[PDB]
């Protein structure tokens, strides 16, 4: 018998290396260590607001990640050839985890794991693919009961909804997915005030903060869903202003050569999802960054086909 081991409540690099090739066996892990490590990350969150001051010093080197939805392979082979990770070596990922993504479950568990290891280096922020809106109705949660029971699901939604919306990072950099709200006045404290632990809503400026994105041309062009649309580069400008940010790179928007500089050159989009939907097979990047060199390093990988499973 292989019995589930729980050493000290700690998680340690034998046990998810076992972990790891245990789940290249392709097997099922018995349902008490989802109670345990569903409970922990549940303190270990629930503790965390949606903004979290972090200071990363010029010495310390941070990992950061496009559009991935559940790769789970290429972050095996991240740990394969990139090395074991690190406490300097921190890994983000900008949302969209999961929806067409058959095994993102596993993914987002072993990374629960991962913040058992690592609760103060590992962080992550909401992603706009993570709602029960769509997830619901257009077949996530089929996946999900055809995985497991509806009772670990709504654990998963509760263990959710304390996700974070923004972060700063060394003073200099500010981090979030969707964006800002279509009108001026937006501080970090109207959002830090709202209680986020409630039902979730369906649309509207809240919708706004991780759906709406800026056009790399200017003016307002009225969103197609007939709700909202998104606002124009003046608010942009007067908030990169404001908030001394010099440029970000994120992702959300599909670019034929898996990068660009758009936004009147002001903003770069990269595309770090290769093949997804098996449809345009472009390379994948991800950034670190670090005080040694002050210009984004880009590791650019490529994605190899899947078993039909």
């Amino acid at each position: 018998y292989s019995g589930p081991k729980l050493e000290d409540g700690k998680v340690t690099i034998s046990f998810m290396k076992e972990l790891m090739q245990w789940y290249k066996d392709q097997k099922k892990l018995h349902r008490k260590c989802a109670y345990q490590i569903l409970v922990q990350v549940k303190e270990v969150l629930s503790k965390l607001s949606t903004l979290v001051e972090t200071t990363l010093k010029e010495t310390e080197k941070i990992t950061v990640c496009g559009d991935t939805h559940g790769q789970f392979y290429d972050l095996l082979n991240i740990f394969e050839l990139n090395g074991l990770p690190s406490e300097t070596n921190p890994y983000i990922f900008n949302g969209d985890f999961v929806d067409r993504g058959s095994f993102s479950v596993e993914v987002i568990l072993t990374l629960f794991g991962f913040k058992l290891l690592y609760p103060d280096h590992f962080h992550l922020l909401r992603g706009n693919h993570e709602t029960d809106n769509m997830n619901q109705i257009y077949g996530f949660e089929g996946e999900v009961k055809a995985k497991y029971t509806a009772q670990m699901y709504e654990l998963f939604s509760e263990v959710f909804e304390w996700l974070p919306l923004a972060q700063c990072i060394n003073g200099k950099v500010l981090i979030m997915h969707g964006g800002l709200f279509s009108e001026d006045g937006v501080t970090l404290d109207d959002i830090r005030k709202i209680e986020r632990n409630r039902q979730p809503p369906d649309s509207g400026p809240m919708c706004d903060l991780l759906w709406s994105d800026p056009q790399p041309q200017n003016g307002r062009s009225i969103s197609k869903r007939g709700v909202s649309c998104q606002f124009g580069p003046d608010v942009t400008k007067a908030f990169l202003e404001e908030n001394n940010l010099d440029y970000i790179i994120r992702s959300h928007e599909v670019k034929a050569e898996g990068y660009e500089v758009a936004h009147g050159g002001r903003c770069v989009t990269v595309f770090s999802a290769p093949n997804y939907c098996d449809q345009m097979g472009n390379k994948a990047s991800y950034i670190h960054l670090q005080g040694s060199d002050l210009r984004p390093q880009f590791h650019q990988f490529t994605a190899v086909p899947h078993p039909n499973v």
